[PDB]
């Protein structure tokens, strides 16, 4: 059972609770698209883990490669360069957009965020950064303050130079002109308020094409290209933290592919380590010149180390090959009917958006009056559990529950098939 | 040869500088205490890597380690425990001294102490952080305004509270009380000051119980102590900073252990994870209790995850085991005697301190003067790799160049002596 | 002549320049609403010198005063307490709204604004304040942060915690809400903002009835009203900037009369002193005890100093018996009909707004477009001069040049047609 | 009698507190250096009011002034250049020392350090201020972010870059180079300090030449000179603070002449308004030139306004003519001699320092230690007041209460004499 007592008994005595609430489940094993506990029993991984499986949990070629460099090239020296890095940091090259030419490998999501905000600071000479106010860009310092999704209240003041402008979403249109949602308006409403409190020092602007954290917020058509427009009238670099769209999530290799806006620094992180932890910054050589010549520093433990590079190369092998990118438009077409058809079925289901696997369910009491079900969200939470879907729910503020699906790339038809109709069964079981 | 055209082609088109300057040469593969490079030459790791190695490079048991779980327990969501965590959590709890309690597993460093510092910023209900005016505690946002050896220049203003305070220095010493140098009286001068400035809201103070960026700084006898009853006078936590000592390397289990100090928060690192990205904060259970009532939060991607925690595990393991923490004490005095010895014979070594294998010797142009050799530690640094001993250099102001030596508690009596020799040598055909 | 050389000379080599440009003239004297020049000129004063000339220049019954007090009571040690300084603040008591009880009499506009918010930050335990972005509270530290109408760049980082919102105009409305401009829902739009950006520590507002400096732009009905509630709400103080509007101006005593709202901490200025160097704060007792219970400290060299205080009481007695308030809204009216004409007259002005003495002209380019007026008001400004009028106009972004009109309460019925007609010549001949 | 209960019952209801308490008497008139109760009893004024009334009381010349002026010229619009104004900046610009040549006239003592702080981080482009541990510059803004001696608690954060160092104190020396109190080594030991910590933007340092505040701690030999060489090393500009200390009262026209050291700004206060609100900033001509390229602002109500001028010229013609820069020394050695005959008699006195007619008694419990004499020095106040002696304390951490002496310039030599008198019997009937 998962009910061990000395387990548990240790968990609660020496883990430090870091926010939401454990799983009362010991995991004891895992593969492909699922995750089996104490008990043996099956279930089925919507969320990709921590949305980072992109390859699903042991993939074979991920195991090799961590085998083949385990006993052969693990952790160097940070001034000394080998094999893997140089192929990675070459291979991500050619992979981005033209523009985007030079990388540097770290270890996770707000460490490759806040090497880019520093490096954008420096070569700027500026200091104020501008973020969404549903983003999540992460946990340490820099990135902390242009988070605003959460934890913002009782660790202190914020980094001087902090704004916020409110993220274009369509759901739950606010700002109006004549007749209609101008989110284009909101920008440059938006923008001139900023401009009103600037000290004239704009350095940057970080941007997550689809804000995860933020409930499944698509940024709408043009804005991208507008939001780039802003930024280079008053001198500041766009920081586009792909770390949930990067890699194929959405169906093409980066999420600014779509739009083709290619941004100044471009940020990975989950999707590229698989699980592992990995993660890099990609800019252009112009910039990474001048970073260099007024010396930039972003010297860690772990920058430019064998085992990581190695394992991401091999990440970016198998999407590549298996083609994982269309997939991810195939098999994310399939959720996403299948989802349209639950919505035609019950009322709570207020809207169903996102892009390739990378979807989102926003459960709501009345799609009339688009009032966000209180608690509804739990019920439903629950009942997947019990079912065997794991999934996960973000809830924010003027908003209802959204449900965050982010199935494996490799997921099967059947997989997908089975994780629609335990949600459905949890979804009734649950009103 | 290193010297393979494509490769350093696509090093110089793609990578993006970060500090230093990359060595010249390719390392294919590395093993116990020794890097190779494309030429199969053999360069004796005297660092450890980034001071990381603890066991050495591809030590076995880490490679079945990473065998056995990257095919069965890779990433999970955030709010999934599973055994190889909860046993990590346990087993930190049960070596370190009563009172750190509960820890939380976590990445790199920088991201370890950014945990620790927003734990006491909500704990406290402040937000002040005071350091050594010659620490290191990461790049990241908040570990970074509490490091001041270096990157603090031209990318923007540091954090809101941030003071830093004299490191006791006993090599140069610079504050006399009446004949001598009262490192005591200087900390409570030092302490005056803040007092004078603070806006009533200290919250914390990291320390690293041993300098090392800052030139291999061992904090004098009676000095923790002390500093430690200052923190308690005016409500602050301290917070110890073990990545580069924790784990056997100075001798005992944590450098903690040997003032008889036990800190308010401990952060490991660099020595936790081997060689891999693992990290963690231990703290006492009335913190964690009361930082849970106030909604602490770290959620990231890799917060309890399978592998790296199960790596973690291992490398304790080996060191109990083993007894390397004891071997560290006497191959610590192997070499440092040697070192000595070198001191002897050249008059440009002006000091060797550390302890067990965190060594540190100060290059300097005369004993009488102790005055810095100008580049004549990059002469030194370069013969060492030409004979293969592989070594590393740290300048700041007001100091001579400090090697730090910090070889693998793994190493053999032949190893060291063998460095030593090279040492010797690259030191005679330098001047 | 106004031309002389040595003048000219001296004040081109030992004055600071500290914004606009010095009129190229010498006033010898002034009296009621005129100045002179050095040739005998009379200059018919219609901005009350720098707004504050209420009672006129050099009126009989504060030559008395400073009269009688010059030499009888003078300047006293901060702790010293005298007649004409108790009865001010009582007076201020009485004719303040019930609510307000509890003055503190100091020297100028920013520093009443500073001991205002230094007292709400103490009050509350929190430091971030909001204002308007087109704001002017004045040129010290605090009064600076929360002014958005000019210099904010290029003098270094602002206060931490400051933001701004949109000030509701009509004017050139902006937001809008199903058809039309919507100023409650662009108020609870902007306050979702701070809301959003909030570290939790908001502790006040500060708003002036009617933004002279921002183009006269006068708050629209049931704002004030709402604006109290957003702060009431949020546990925040809402401290009124009267320094252009208190004593009379508007038509009522203190314009925060009209709406109905008592503010939390009220703050006079320019009009209290009449000219003279005098200012203060008045706030309920409930806030001052509790101020005086943790410590409130506002330690100057002039507060409570007799010379000043007494001669504003005089001001105050003066407004009342003649009834100036009164004279206000008639004369008020008499002028603002009359600029009405003119702008039947002439296409350029775009609006008349404003309440009693305190008007504003809008010079545009074409009423349809309403385009601002390029150098057009320079054009009126100079030619005004030229004809002996004295005017001043603001000219902020994305507006056209507002001419703020504010002559003293004791204007005459010919003074002011005089005017009207000056400025009505000064436009014809200047396009 | 001083009793008055409606007088005291309005006090009660209707001031705001703002620091100390208030005397219990009520001032009725002043003359000379003398203050009356409601009694008619005299109280010799022993501290010039707030350390202003230079020429006293009442002084006739500055009551002629006063008249000649209020129905004359009183205030005029900002952009308005008059007579008085022009003739005060020339002849500040004559009288202080070369390199000093431009003015801004203004109001307070802290508005006039924020105008100077302003315009060095203008010029300089940084924005890092630093000051003495014990200062006091003002309760606005920026001057209570440089202000060390008090008010620094509770009000929320402090300006960014604000850093402070310890002032030399020679009666109570805590730093020591070999066997001696050695003040430049321990600039430059803070120096180092400051350095460290500097982000890279230090703009200025704000000095008083006598810290008044801080216990009348005079800054020692060779002091100043070293100190404008460190700011002159970095960059910063030095702006003196001479508010206490300017306008004859320690022998010299301004503190700055004794050391022979020019600062870059000047500010002036308390001493050039008699009693009065003026105050300014004395700068060099490059200096303001390039303020002016780069659009230096502080516009005001009251900035150039031709009262104050015409007041603040006729303290210095005064000044001038009859001498009292030359009195304020002869006086002052017939004060200081008497302070140590005092010092004879009773073993409380611990010190006696300063300069010219700006003393310090620092009440001791006993001269072998040096223990601060708590509550001793309320008892002295207290019988000083009783006996019509009107002296001030200030007391401060690890000091004892130190006691301003700073009578007029116009002080009799009985009225010295008197003083020193009662002075004795308040300390004879004190223990
Ligand atoms: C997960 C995430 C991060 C941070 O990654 P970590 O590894 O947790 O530091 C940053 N940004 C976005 C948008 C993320 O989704
Ligand atoms: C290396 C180091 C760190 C940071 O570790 P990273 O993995 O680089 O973030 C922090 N503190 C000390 C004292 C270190 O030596
Ligand atoms: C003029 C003014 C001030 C400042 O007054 P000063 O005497 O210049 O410091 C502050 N607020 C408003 C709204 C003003 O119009
Ligand atoms: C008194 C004083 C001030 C401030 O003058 P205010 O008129 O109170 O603003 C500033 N600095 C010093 C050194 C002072 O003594
Ligand atoms: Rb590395
Ligand atoms: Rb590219
Ligand atoms: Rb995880
Ligand atoms: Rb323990
Ligand atoms: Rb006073
Ligand atoms: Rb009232
Ligand atoms: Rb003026
Ligand atoms: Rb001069």
């Amino acid at each position: 059972l998962n009910d061990d007592a000395t387990f548990w008994r240790n968990a609660r005595h020496h883990l430090v609770r870091y926010g939401g609430t454990f799983e009362p489940m010991i995991i004891e094993r895992a593969k492909g698209s699922f995750v089996y506990d104490a008990d043996g029993r099956a279930i089925l991984d919507f969320t990709s883990g921590q949305m980072s499986a992109v390859l699903g949990h042991c993939h074979p070629e991920i195991v090799s490669v961590i085998g083949e460099y385990a006993g052969k090239l693990d952790h160097l020296f940070s001034g000394m360069l080998s094999r893997p890095v140089v192929d990675l940091a070459t291979r991500l090259a050619n992979i981005t957009p033209p523009g985007l030419d030079r990388a540097l490998l770290l270890s996770t999501g707000a460490e490759s965020n806040e090497a880019a905000i520093r490096m954008a600071k420096l070569v700027t000479g500026k200091y104020e950064i501008v973020g969404f106010a549903q983003s999540w860009h992460g946990m340490t310092g820099a990135a902390a303050s242009a988070t605003y999704s959460a934890g913002r209240k009782g660790v202190g003041p914020a980094a001087v130079g902090s704004f916020a402008i409110p993220a274009p979403f369509t759901y739950r249109p606010r700002f109006e002109r004549n007749g209609a949602y101008d989110y284009l308006a909101e920008l440059d409403y938006a923008f001139d308020l900023i401009d009103r409190q600037s000290s004239g020092n704009l350095a940057a602007f970080i941007a997550e094409p689809i804000l995860s954290s933020g409930g499944i917020i698509e940024l709408p058509d043009g804005y991208m290209a507008a939001l780039k427009r802003k930024c280079e009238a008053r001198g500041m670099l766009l920081i586009l933290d792909e770390a949930q769209t990067g890699v194929g999530r959405t169906g093409t290799m980066f999420a600014c592919q779509r739009d083709g806006v290619t941004p100044d620094i471009l940020t990975l992180s989950k999707t590229l380590g698989a699980g592992l932890p990995l993660a890099a910054i990609v800019t252009s050589a112009a910039i990474e010149e001048r970073a260099h010549e007024l010396g930039y520093l972003f010297y860690t433990t772990h920058v430019s180390d064998p085992l990581p590079a190695a394992v991401g190369l091999r990440v970016l092998d198998v999407v590549q090959r298996d083609g994982l990118v269309a997939r991810a438009n195939v098999m994310g077409d399939r959720l996403r009917r299948g989802l349209l058809d639950l919505m035609e079925r019950f009322d709570c289901i207020g809207d169903v958006r996102g892009r390739g696997l990378l979807l989102g369910v926003e459960i709501v009491k009345d799609r009339r009056t688009k009032e966000p079900a209180d608690g509804l969200g739990a019920k439903i939470t629950r009942e997947c559990m019990n079912l065997g879907l794991s999934m996960n729910i973000v809830q924010l503020p003027g908003m209802g529950g959204v449900f965050r699906i982010a199935p494996p790339l490799t997921v099967s038809e059947d997989e997908i098939d089975l994780g629609l109709s335990l949600l459905g069964q949890a979804i009734e079981r649950a009103l």
